[PDB]
């Protein structure tokens, strides 16, 4: 039919979407800033639609409950028609690509290790061969699923430890996992996406480090309900923005230019 | 209808598709080896189709002639229905994504600089600020198009030089550009994709080097004619292979394990 204001689902995750400090003075899309706030503005311009940013109610990326088969998070908001598009650091996975459409990826990432500086760990293999330092992942996301499914020996060894560890090694939010690394005196390491890991390393108090190579190679995509009319224009817009240098400019804006830990 | 043997278009490009040395003893798909030979076998298995590898007649990736609007290369083979699928290091671009379907990317790359070891160049900026050392790209591909379209100052400066340079800085095949770097005593630098650059650096005579960071961020996709029934199963297969670790294993097989220049 006639063009309608598009409901965008997204998630509070630095530096993608962040509440402006004075947000209670502000209304609508003006409450928020970040890489995905900027990317939403670009996508909507290039597709000629009006839109409203909404933070996912349950604060989750998206996983399907094994008993109910109900999708939660941003994936769930698309699946049940509560949002028209998800513009967020939402990982392209086979289990999701089957229930939602994903654009070509707008950013690459791989799973990585965050340590408190000085922690005697340089790799996933190192983590797996010891017990002094606990380690975990975010709940309700692609990292946790990577470990759960992995048939690779070292990651399977890691998963077997993590699923049964006490107290729990899993966290609800990235901020929580970061707080735990910062406050555990080197006795907790966090497995999170390289992109997030990199942003945090350049933020005060400058007490974390990314170590080792990435565990996998993947991407974030703009997601739409399966068969949405938005899917095609959205994908073309991501490719156009890539080719125009805009994605690179936005990455520099929200990563390099936001660096607080020196050169 | 009933399932038919799929015609695969591909291109002789190391280490993706390479003639086996004894190929005149061999027939059909057995003539060829490489990353994309292996990837084709995996894709066809996961999609349950039989297939025939064919080398693109004109030896080109795909560009559209500005006067005729006729597509050449592997893109042209898809557009005119001479091939059912292209399984090759074929770059996802907006001009192509509009005439063919691309899978989610199976490998990432960026444009990069190849020099003869000892060449006093470390970046694109360095190349642009001098004239002693000539530099160019492959014809009929995404690298040449990147420079031609770029609105970025340094790349526009590079393009202005390259388009008018004499003798021509452009080459028909990657092997030709590599030969020119090797035989020009440091007076020619070649702009090519990081993936290819990396493979060549680890091959005898070990006389080239990749320098500087990548100029862009993009990917190779499996391409199909627009609206092909193969598009969906092919994409799911790429995601499944990614998640299974197969793409990483194949990268190690054809890059790291093929290294001839030491550690
Ligand atoms: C035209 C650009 C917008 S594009 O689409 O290339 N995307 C732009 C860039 C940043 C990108 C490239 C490849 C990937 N990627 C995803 C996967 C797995 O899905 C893999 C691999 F190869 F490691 F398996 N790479 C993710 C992101
Ligand atoms: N980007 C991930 C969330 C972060 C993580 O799982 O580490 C997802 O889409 O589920
Ligand atoms: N992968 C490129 C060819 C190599 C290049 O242009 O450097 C393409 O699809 O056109």
């Amino acid at each position: 039919g006639a063009n309608k204001t598009v409901v965008v689902t997204t998630i509070l995750e630095s530096p993608y979407v962040m509440m402006k400090k004075n947000h209670e003075m502000l209304e609508g899309n003006e409450r928020y800033e970040g890489y995905c706030v900027d990317l939403a503005a670009e996508i909507a311009k290039h597709c000629g639609f009006k839109y409203k940013l909404t933070i996912v109610g349950d604060g989750k990326y998206g996983a399907r409950d094994a008993d109910t088969k109900i999708w939660n998070g941003m994936v769930g908001e698309l699946v049940y028609g509560k949002a028209d598009i998800a513009i967020a650091p939402l990982t392209i996975t086979l289990v999701r690509e089957e229930v939602i459409d994903f654009s070509k990826p707008f950013m690459s990432l791989g799973i990585s290790i965050m340590i408190k500086k000085g922690t005697p760990i340089e790799s996933a293999e190192d983590l797996s061969k010891q017990t002094e330092i606990a380690y975990g992942t975010l709940d309700s996301g692609s990292t946790k699923e990577f470990f759960r499914r992995s048939k690779i020996a070292v990651f399977d060894k890691m998963w077997t430890y993590m699923r049964s560890a006490e107290p729990s090694v899993f966290v609800r939010t990235t901020a929580e996992g970061v707080a735990r690394v910062r406050k555990s005196k080197g006795k907790y390491a966090y497995l999170l996406e390289s992109t997030m890991n990199e942003y945090i390393e350049q933020r005060k108090p400058c007490d974390t480090m990314k170590v080792g190579g990435n565990l996998d190679s993947k991407g974030y995509g703009i997601a739409t309900p399966k068969g949405s009319s938005l899917g095609t224009p959205v994908n073309l817009a991501v490719l156009k923005l890539s080719e125009q240098g805009v994605l690179d400019k936005l990455k520099n804006k929200w990563w390099y230019d936001k660096g607080e830990c020196g050169a």
